[PDB]
């Protein structure tokens, strides 16, 4: 991914969850923000509340839509992933990928990782991992002050 692109493909095909949207249908004039994240892994679980805190606090401001990314046979279960999403208040659109199909279309190769759209619809800013991913809130919230 370059800081550069247009979104992927949107591939993944187990279905959607919590909410249904795609690109095509919320860009125009909010930027937006893709991430991953999973169920079990050990820095997803620091990234799941922030996300349920910053889709609440720049809902109207920020598109937020969501990618559950399948790890394990004990990480595809449709009933964990919405119970886990629900315990956690994850209540924006959630992709579930089929396994990884859009982490190929855009060669991630994290999971706890996360990518920062202008209102234009290609990508600003990209990370993967950090401190409790506090600095997520940061480039989200520099997107925010410096589009218009």
């Amino acid at each position: 991914m370059k800081l550069r692109q247009p979104m992927p493909e949107l591939t993944g095909e187990k279905a959607w969850l919590n909410g249904e949207v795609t690109r095509e249908q919320l860009i125009g004039e909010k930027p937006t923000l893709i991430h991953f994240w999973s169920i079990s892994c050990h820095l997803c679980k620091e990234a799941m509340p922030q996300v349920n805190e910053f889709r609440d606090k720049y809902q109207d401001q920020l598109n937020v839509v969501a990618v559950h990314m399948p790890r394990s046979e004990d990480d595809l279960d449709p009933g964990k992933i919405k119970e886990t999403a629900a315990e956690h208040d994850i209540t924006q659109p959630i992709f579930v990928d089929s396994d990884h199909a859009l982490t190929d279309a855009f060669e991630n190769e994290y999971v706890p990782a996360y990518y920062v759209f202008d209102k234009t619809g290609q990508l600003r800013h990209f990370q993967a991992g950090g401190s409790g991913m506090k600095m997520l809130e940061k480039r989200v919230n520099r997107v925010l002050a410096e589009t218009e």
